[PDB]
């Protein structure tokens, strides 16, 4: 039943491009997937469950991509190392704006969404801290702020800043400038002595 | 009618300390202020309007405080200059956690709240950019990223990071460490050459 489940997912991601989940019905998702309404309930308990699955797929895709970089570094300087890591998130979520927006708006009423985001953020923060620590160990970065607290703030900045740019918020950094903006902040705060 | 209006405001801020606005009724606010329910509607059209006023008071208090610092600098180094500026927000909103939380949760359904926050953020971003520019003009800070884009990201980081700390989110920087964390990121990214 992958086809019909994927068809429900694709339909949902497509519609979420024009309106919020609240304005999307199970029938819409059903008609979109070419199945009946009761048959939808065979794959998902609710439309909120569909969005959750969508976010879970986007989140894991970014995580897997980062995992790929971890295993296969890249012959380049330290500035580029961080840029490639940040780019994983700019590109993954930037290629799924509708789901990112819907996912954010869902956090307020979905503990599933909240816990999913929280778990990976902790995961991405722990990795950033490990890289910073490794960087400090080799003598490249000065031992300034506690690595994990620095990593948390930088990660929270990206979460908020990338979202603002993807959503075209007021205020926000233009999407065409956001990667460079974040990379500079990460690089100066990680290697800066003061 | 200041007394009764202020009594409605105080009552609301007090209750918001234990539960969300949704779990607070106009009667609660009414009983809390020692007036009847219909008399409440004499000062505010709704409870959502009360929270808006509360946020507006907290936002302006921070703005006025920053304005005071602008007019009356402080004989100290550049690192301390930024710390005092950031402290205005850490202290003002940190002394009104309930209203800050409620205010954030209200943004999703209140354009009044959204526009209020947006207007001052733009204002605080413009000021940060002016200081950065002044700093660059005098030769203290290197001309790296466009000042306004750097200012936007730093401000968005504070908004997200301070909120996470005040709310005790997972993940978050402990409140007792957040000021230092942010000041370091601001200082290194503003004066850092690379
Ligand atoms: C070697 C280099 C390492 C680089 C690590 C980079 C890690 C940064 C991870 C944080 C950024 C995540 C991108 C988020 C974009 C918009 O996020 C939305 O918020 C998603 C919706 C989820 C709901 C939760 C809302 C608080
Ligand atoms: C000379 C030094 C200048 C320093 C300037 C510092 C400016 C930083 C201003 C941004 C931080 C604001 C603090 C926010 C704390 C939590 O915010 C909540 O979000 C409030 C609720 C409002 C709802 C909107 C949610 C996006």
């Amino acid at each position: 039943g992958d086809d019909r489940e994927l068809a429900i997912l694709a339909t949902a991601e497509n519609l979420l491009e024009d309106r919020p989940l609240a304005d999307i019905s199970v029938d819409d998702l059903a008609k979109g997937a070419g199945i009946s309404r009761p048959t939808f309930y065979f794959y998902f308990p609710s439309k909120e469950a569909v969005l959750l699955t969508l976010l879970d797929r986007v989140v894991n895709q970014a995580d897997m991509a980062l995992q790929t970089l971890a295993e296969n570094p890249a012959d380049t300087d330290r500035e580029n190392m961080w840029r490639t890591g940040i780019n994983v998130f700019f590109e993954t979520f930037g290629s799924h704006k509708a789901v990112t927006r819907a996912g954010q708006a869902a956090r307020a009423t979905s503990v599933e969404v909240a816990e999913l985001w929280s778990t990976f953020m902790q995961k991405w923060i722990a990795y950033t801290a490990a890289v910073i620590d490794a960087e400090r160990d080799r003598g490249a970065a000065p031992r300034t702020l506690p690595a994990h607290e620095l990593a948390t703030a930088l990660n929270l900045m990206n979460e908020r800043t990338l979202f603002a740019s993807f959503a075209g918020e007021q205020p926000s950094v233009p999407e065409a400038r956001v990667l460079d903006t974040l990379v500079h902040i990460w690089v100066t705060s990680i290697y800066g002595e003061n």
